[PDB]
C-alpha cells in the first residue's frame, strides 16, 4: 500500500505545516502537525478541558464505531519548545492520504498548554520519531508509520515541506519526479528515538565550505535551524546590523536586509537553503527587527534540523531494519 497527504502551511512564516487525517468510523478529519521529533499521535478532543480548546476541531470517540478505549493507558508529553499535553488513549481506524491502519493509539487529551489552545490551526500531532520514544503508560504504543510499515510497499515515508506553498508527506513509495538530482543517503542513529545523523558541513551564501561533523536530528515540527554557536556566529556575520538579543530571545536583523544562503552537507551532496527561508519577519507588528531563522543550539543540548533545512530537500526518512536519511535537491 501506499499513501500520499498534502501539508500546508498555518501561517505566512510557515510556523509549521498540517496534513488532513481521518480518524474513527465515519471519518472525522482533523488537522495534525506531522512531527519527525516525536512519537505520540495526539489530538484535541471531546475530553479536552473546554477552557483549553478555542477554534480547533475535535476528535469525539464516542461517535466513532470503531474507537475502542485503551484500558487503563494514559500519555503526558514535553516539547522542546516548553509546550505539553497529556490525556488517555484509544485505539481507532487512521487514514492518511489514503493509507489505512486499524487499530492505531489516538491519544486524546485531557489537557493542553497554552501554545497549543492559542493556535487553532493544530488539531494534534502525529508522531514520526521512533516509537520508543513514544510516552503512553504502562504498554508503550507505536507510531502510525511503524504500524502501516509491514504493509507498505516500501518501508520509507518522505517529507517535501514548500516555502510559503503546501508541500506533500507519502508513505511508502519514493515519487522521482518531486526532486532534482540523486538522492544521497546518510547513516542513522535511533539511540536517543530520533532520526539523528551528521550533516559533512556548511556553508555561508557564496562561501567556501567548511567540513565539519554537525550532528543533528531531521525534526519537521521544529520551524527552524538550530545549530551550534559557531556555525550561527560565522551566517549572522555576513548580515550587516544582525546581532544577538537575549531580550528576544535569538539572532534578529535589519528588515531591510538581503539574507545570504546558507548550505548544509549530507555526505558529498549539498543543499541549499534560500536567504529568505531564514527571514522569520518582524519581532512584533510593525517593527523593523527581523527574526532570524539559523538560531544557536546551545543549551537545547541537540542540534535540529527543522522546517528551514528540510524545506529546502527532498527528505527520505527510511525505515528499513537499518534506517537511513536521504536528501534531495528540488
Amino acid at each position: 500500500s501506499t499513501g500520499s497527504a498534502t501539508t500546508t502551511p498555518i501561517d505566512s512564516l510557515d510556523d509549521a505545516y498540517i496534513t488532513p487525517v481521518q480518524i474513527g468510523t465515519p471519518a472525522q478529519t482533523l488537522n495534525l502537525d506531522f512531527d519527525t521529533g516525536s512519537s505520540d499521535l495526539w489530538v484535541f478532543s471531546s475530553e479536552t478541558t473546554a477552557s483549553e480548546v478555542d477554534g480547533q476541531t475535535i476528535y469525539t470517540p464516542s461517535k466513532s464505531t470503531t474507537a475502542k478505549l485503551l484500558s487503563g493507558a494514559t500519555w503526558s508529553i514535553s516539547y522542546g519548545d516548553g509546550s505539553s499535553s497529556s490525556g488517555d488513549v484509544y485505539t481507532d481506524t487512521v487514514s492518511v492520504g489514503g493509507l489505512t491502519v486499524t487499530g492505531q493509539a489516538v491519544e486524546s487529551a485531557k489537557k493542553v498548554s497554552s501554545s497549543f489552545t492559542e493556535d487553532s490551526t493544530i488539531d494534534g500531532l502525529l508522531g514520526l520519531a521512533f516509537s520508543t520514544l513514544n510516552t503512553v503508560s504502562p504498554t508503550q504504543q507505536k507510531t502510525f508509520f511503524d504500524n502501516a510499515k509491514a504493509s507498505l510497499d516500501s518501508p520509507v515515508f518522505t517529507a517535501d515541506l514548500g516555502y510559503h506553498a503546501p508541500g506533500t508527506y507519502n508513505f511508502g513509495f519514493i515519487d522521482t519526479t518531486a526532486y532534482t538530482g540523486s538522492i544521497t543517503y546518510t547513516a542513522v542513529s535511533t539511540k536517543q528515538g530520533f532520526w539523528e545523523w551528521t550533516s559533512t558541513g556548511y556553508a555561508v551564501g557564496s562561501g567556501t565550505f567548511k567540513s565539519t561533523s554537525i550532528d543533528g536530528i531531521a525534526d519537521t515540527g521544529t520551524t527552524l535551524l538550530y545549530l551550534p554557536a559557531t556555525v550561527v556566529s560565522a551566517y549572522w556575520a555576513q548580515v550587516s546590523g544582525a546581532k544577538s538579543s537575549s531580550s528576544v530571545g535569538g539572532y534578529v536583523f535589519p528588515c531591510s536586509a538581503t539574507l545570504p544562503s546558507f548550505t548544509f552537507g549530507v555526505g558529498s551532496a549539498r543543499i541549499v537553503i534560500p536567504g529568505d527561508y531564514i527571514d522569520f519577519g518582524p519581532i512584533s507588528t510593525g517593527s523593523s527587527s527581523c527574526f532570524g531563522g539559523i538560531q544557536s543550539s546551545a543549551g537545547i543540548g541537540i542540534n535540529i534540523f527543522g522546517d528551514v533545512a528540510l524545506k529546502a530537500a527532498f527528505v527520505v526518512f527510511n525505515g528499513a531494519t537499518t534506517p537511513t536519511l536521504g536528501f534531495a535537491s528540488k
